[PDB]
C-alpha cells in the first residue's frame, strides 16, 4: 500500500543550521539522527526564498509565479489567496484515500469567510496559524517561559496572531510556549486515527520555527547553547524525535516515508536571533545560493539507505514524486517538477538538471533572475534584500540595488559554492555552459506567462480574523486567549 | 601499554572543507567514517594561522614566540630553526622507548648540515620535503598525471624541492604523483618493525595536502567532484584509510589512538584551488576564527566513543595529552597546553578555559591580538592578509591594516560563531567577560617574554640543500629526479 507521509516543513531555517550541515554550536539531535539513517541532499533547492511563494511551489509542484503568487507575501487583510482551483498535494491524496492533516502555518491566504484556509484545499484536518507567527502585535506575547517576553513587537494595527480549528478561531492568540504540544497532540491523534480506520496518513508539519520571533517551551528554553535561536531549534527538533517515537510506537517505522526540508534561507538582519547561511552567500529574500538552497533529509527504513546525495532536487519535485509513490495521478497541469522516486530508492539518478530561480519581486520584463544547469549557475540579474542586510558581504544588503549582468555571472558551484569567482571574470566548457544557460533563459521566459497577481488584489482589513465577530474596536477587541 | 598513536597533521586546511564539517562537494569517505566513530572536536583551535609557527606549537606544546618561532613562516635559505634544546612530542615518546616516525613536511628549519632536521628531534625516521612544497620552482613539475603541470610556478630562485630520507637527497624533485604511495609504505614499515619488536609505534603524518600547488596520483585526479583542490583532498583521505587498513591488518585497532587536524585555515587568495572556512569568517594568516579554528577528529575504538565535543581544545594540548596517555614524563618546561585524556576517555571536563591568539608578524609592544574565554572572543587587534584576500569579507584582505580597538571587539562564539555583531557595539554578563578578557591578555602579555627570532637569523643560499653537492651553476645543477 502507499506509505503513510511525513512532511516537516521548518521556516526562515538556513542550510549551515543543522548540526549536521556543520554548525558548530547547534543542538539538532534527532535531525542529525534522522540523516545518519537517511538520505542528505547537498543540493536541494526552492525556487524562490520567501515564504508564501515558496509555501505554493511545494504544494502545486508550480513556478509561483504561474498562480500569481507575487510578489512579496500575503498579510492579514489581504484579499488574495493561492486560487482554488489549484491542485495541492493534499487534494491528489485525499482522491486515493489518505486521511490529510496540517498543523502549523499557512500563509497561502485567508479571504472573505476564509475561503482559502487549509479546509478548502484538501486538509482534512488542520490546527494553525494562517500566516507567521510575527504579523500581528506580540510586544505583549510571552515568547519563553515563564514570562520572557518576544524581542521587539512584530507587526502593528492587527489583530493578534489566531490559532485556529478548521475554520475556528481555538486562540486568540495563542500561547507560545505551548504550541509544540498542541502540534505534537494533533500529529498523533491524526496518526493513530488512520491506524484506526486502515488507511495511510500524509501529516503537514510547516513549524513557525526559526522564524521570528523566538519562541519555545519551558524544556528548550536557554538549553541549546546558541541563544533564543537555538532553543527555538532544539525545539522543532524535539518535535521530530516525537513525531518518531509515536511512528515507532504505532509499529509504523517501516511504512512511513519523512521528509524533511525548510521553505528559504535564513533572515540574517536577525542577526544572532537569525539562521546561518553557512559556506553559502547571503540569505532570505535572494537568488545566492544561502536563499533558495534547503537542507533536506529523506528517511523511510528499508526503502532509502542511510547517504549523501548531490543530485539535483527541488522542493517542486515534491508533488510529483509523493504522487508516484503513492500510485496517485498527477492532476491535467502544467508542473515544473519531475518524480525523484529512482534516487529516493536508488535505483536511479535524478531526472532534473536545471532549476529557475525567481526573485521576490519578479516582472515579465526581466524573468528568470539566475539558473543552473548541471554544476554551472548564472546570474543575469542580481539584487540584495533587507531580509539579508547585517552580514560583512555588501552583496547581500538592499542597499545592492537590481543590477543587470550581460555577460552573465558564471559561477561553477562544485568548486565555488560560496559564488565567488566569476568564471567570465574563455574555455570551452564555458563557453558551452553559457550558450546552454542562456537558451535554458530565454525559452523559459518565452514559455511562462504570469498568472495576475493575487498579492495586488490588495487589502482589506475586514477581512481580519475575529475571535469575537463584531466587537469593537476593531483590532483590539479581537481576542480570546 | 601506552598506545600506538597516529598523529595526521594537513596543510592550510579550513574548518569547511571536510564532508563531515558540512561541505557540499567534497569527498572525504574515510574521514567521515572517522567522525562518525570517534570524537569530533567544534571548537579546536591552532594559536598562530601559519605553518611554521602552528608546527612549532603542536610539537612543543609551546607558544611560538617563547622560542622565536615568528615572524612570517622559514625559507629554503634560512638560518634559523627549532632551537635543539625544545622538547618535542617526539624526544618526550622515544624516552618511554617509542619507535618514532615521520612522514611529509616539516618546515621547523634546515641549517648548516641539516642540524634541525628531524633526525635531530627525535624522530627515528624521516622521510619527506623540509619545507612546504611551492618553496622551489614547480613550472616544471606534474601535479597531477599524466602530463598536467602544477599552475603558476611556485616559488623562483630556489632550489628544486627535496625529498629526504633522514638526511639524506632521496630525490630532487620528487614524484608528486607518487609522494603518497611512498608515504604509506614508509608508514606501514613503521607500523610492522615496531609490531616486530613488541613496541609502541609514534606515526606524525604531516600531508602536503591541501597546500598549495595542488596535486594528486592517478586513482585521484579528476574524480572528487571539486576540481583539483578536492583531487588533492581526496588523496588525503584515502591516504587515511590505508593508515587505517593497515591498523587492521596488524589487528592494532584497540590499541591505536589516531587524531587528525591541520595546521592553519584556508589561503582563499589561491580562490577556488584553496580551502573554506565554512561559516567562520577569513582564513590562513588571521586570528578570524577561519584561520586558527580547525577541524579536528580523535578515534580509539573501545576508548574514546563516538561523539561531538564543543568543549575547548588546543594543538598546545596534544604533547601533555599524549604523554600522560603513555605514562611519559613531561619535560621541565613551561607549557601553555593541558591533558585532555578525561575528555577523551569520556570522565572529565577540558580543563582549558581560555586560549590567546598571535599574529603572524607578533611584536611585544601589541602583544595578543585576541583571546577566547568561555563563548567570549575579544579582538584587541584586527588585520586582514593576503592568505585570506579574494573573498567578499573586506575584513579579510590585505588591504585591511592593522586596526587597535579599545574597547576591545567582543563576539558571543555560541551564538554568533561568524564574528558578526559586535556586543560592545551593556549588560553584566558582558561587563565581566570584558573585564576577564582585559585581564588575561595584560597577565599573559605581562609574563611571557619573546625568544629572539630564529627568522631574523637571516638568509644563506648556501644552506639550500643539494642533491650533487659542490655543482654548478646553483641552482640549477641541484637535482637529481
Ligand atoms: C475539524 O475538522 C475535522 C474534520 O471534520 C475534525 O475531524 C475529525 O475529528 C474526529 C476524530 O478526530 C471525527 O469526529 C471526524 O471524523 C474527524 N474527521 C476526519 C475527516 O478525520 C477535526 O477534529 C477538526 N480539525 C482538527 C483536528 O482540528
Ligand atoms: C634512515 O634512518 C633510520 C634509522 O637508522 C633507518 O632505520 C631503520 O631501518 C631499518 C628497518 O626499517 C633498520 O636497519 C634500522 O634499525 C631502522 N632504525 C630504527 C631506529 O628503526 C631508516 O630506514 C632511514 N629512515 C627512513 C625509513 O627513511
Ligand atoms: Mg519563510
Ligand atoms: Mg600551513
Amino acid at each position: 500500500r502507499p506509505p503513510n507521509i511525513v512532511l516537516i516543513f521548518a521556516d526562515d531555517l538556513g542550510y549551515g543550521d543543522l548540526g549536521c550541515y556543520g554548525h558548530p554550536s547547534s543542538t539538532t539531535p534527532n535531525l542529525d539522527q534522522l540523516a545518519a539513517g537517511g538520505l542528505r541532499f547537498t543540493d536541494f533547492y526552492v525556487p524562490v526564498s520567501l515564504a508564501t511563494p515558496s509555501r505554493a511551489a511545494l504544494l502545486t509542484g508550480r513556478l509561483p509565479v504561474r498562480m500569481g503568487m507575487y510578489p512579496g507575501v500575503l498579510v492579514p487583510s489581504s484579499r488574495g489567496g493561492l486560487p482554488l482551483e489549484e491542485v495541492t498535494v493534499a487534494e491528489v491524496l485525499a482522491a486515493r484515500g489518505y486521511l490529510t492533516g496540517m498543523a502549523g502555518k499557512w500563509h497561502l491566504g485567508v479571504g472573505p469567510e476564509g475561503a482559502f484556509l487549509p479546509p478548502h484545499q484538501g486538509f482534512h484536518r488542520f490546527l494553525g496559524i494562517p500566516y507567521s507567527h510575527d504579523q500581528g502585535p506580540c510586544q505583549n506575547l510571552t515568547c519563553f517561559p515563564p514570562a520572557t517576553p518576544c524581542d521587539g513587537g512584530c507587526d502593528q494595527g492587527l489583530v493578534p496572531i489566531p490559532l485556529l480549528a478548521n475554520l475556528s478561531v481555538e486562540a486568540q492568540p495563542p500561547w507560545l510556549p505551548g504550541l509544540e504540544a498542541r502540534y505534537m497532540a494533533f500529529a498523533h491523534d491524526l496518526m493513530a486515527d488512520a491506524q484506526r480506520e486502515d488507511r495511510p496518513f500524509f501529516l503537514y508539519y510547516a513549524s513557525h520555527h526559526t522564524h521570528y520571533p523566538q519562541f519555545s517551551g519551558q524544556s528548550f528554553a536557554e538549553r541549546s547553547g546558541r541563544g533564543p535561536f537555538g532553543d527555538s531549534l532544539m525545539e522543532l527538533d524535539a518535535a521530530v524525535g516525537t513525531l518518531m517515537t509515536a511512528i515507532g510506537d504505532l509499529g509504523l517505522l517501516e511504512e512511513t516515508l519523512v521528509i524533511f526540508t525548510a521553505d528559504n534561507g535564513p533572515e540574517t538582519m536577525r542577526m544572532s536571533r537569525g539562521g546561518c547561511s553557512g559556506l553559502l552567500r547571503c540569505g532570505k529574500g535572494t537568488t545566492y545560493e544561502g536563499g533558495v538552497r534547503e537542507p533536506a533529509l529523506a528517511f523511510w527504513p528499508g526503502h532509502i539507505a542511510p547517504g549523501v546525495t548531490h543530485e539535483l532536487a527541488s522542493s517542486l519535485d515534491l508533488l510529483p514524486t509523493l504522487a508516484a509513490l503513492a500510485g496517485a495521478p498527477l492532476p491535467n497541469v502544467t508542473l515544473d517538477g519531475f518524480d525523484l522516486s529512482p534516487l529516493l530508492l536508488g535505483t536511479g539518478k535524478s531526472p532534473r538538471q536545471s532549476l529557475f530561480f525567481y526573485p521576490s519581486y519578479p516582472d515579465e520584463v526581466r524573468g528568470v533572475f539566475a539558473v543552473r544547469t548541471g554544476k554551472y549557475k548564472a546570474h543575469f540579474f542580481t539584487q540584495g534584500s533587507a531580509h539579508s542586510d547585517t552580514t560583512a558581504d555588501p552583496a547581500c544588503h538592499a542597499s545592492s540595488s537590481l543590477t543587470a549582468h550581460e555577460p552573465l555571472l558564471l559561477y561553477d558551484l562544485s568548486k565555488d559554492p560560496g559564488e565567488n569567482y566569476n568564471l567570465l571574470g574563455a574555455t570551452p566548457e564555458v563557453l558551452q555552459a553559457l550558450k546552454q544557460l542562456q537558451l535554458l533563459k530565454a525559452q523559459l521566459d518565452a514559455a511562462v506567462t504570469f498568472g495576475p497577481s493575487q498579492v495586488a488584489r490588495g487589502e482589506d482589513p475586514a477581512l481580519q480574523i475575529c475571535c469575537h465577530p463584531g466587537c469593537t474596536p476593531r483590532p483590539a477587541c479581537c481576542h480570546c486567549p
